[PDB]
């Protein structure tokens, strides 16, 4: 099973700062499309979702071993990077396990962008606070260093592109 992923640019408004919202998609039909984020800053977002060219990717279970070969970057390595990453997932957009959102009353649009900025602070030890105002910059400090027990279950898929020129994507449905 192939997947492509792709960005919808136009998707969130303006006042978000935020169009790269990315999704991967099954190559086969049945099912819908899903929320993922870049995993790699210094690579290229996918296309966007009419784009001619579409670009395609593998899935395959994320561990410690394949976070750590695939962060470019990493601040942590290892279980210590797992966690960071699942528990970001877990704290930021879609799940929202601690209620951050409400917290400091983000749009869906931020909230996802403060999301990847996580991300991107263990992945490329990179904590990028460019264009946020103080309950931005709140919440995502409250994302990257929240220590909050989280389900022992968890794993994430992390999508592999054919052409390494494009960003690996990480997952955020939990298996």
């Amino acid at each position: 099973t192939k997947y492509k992923g792709y960005t919808l640019l136009d998707k969130y408004p303006k006042e978000d700062d935020f169009r790269d919202a990315i999704y991967i998609e099954d190559m086969d039909n049945n099912d819908t499309s899903s929320v993922v984020y870049c995993f790699n800053v210094t690579k290229a977002t996918p296309t966007f979702k009419g784009s001619v060219v579409k670009v395609l990717y593998n899935e395959q279970f994320g561990s410690s071993k394949l976070f750590t070969e695939k962060a470019i970057k990493p601040r942590v390595k290892g279980d210590e990077l797992k966690n960071s990453v699942l528990r970001v997932i877990y704290n930021g957009y879609p799940s929202n396990a601690l209620g951050i959102k409400e917290k400091y009353q983000l749009t869906e649009g931020q909230f996802r962008k403060l999301t990847q900025r996580a991300v991107w602070n263990f992945t490329d030890s990179n904590l990028s606070l460019d264009k946020l105002s103080q309950k931005e910059i709140d919440a995502l400090n409250e994302l990257i260093n929240a220590k909050n027990a989280i389900p022992d279950n968890l794993v994430l898929n992390l999508y592999l592109p054919d052409d390494s020129y494009y960003q690996n994507l990480l997952g955020t449905k939990f298996v």
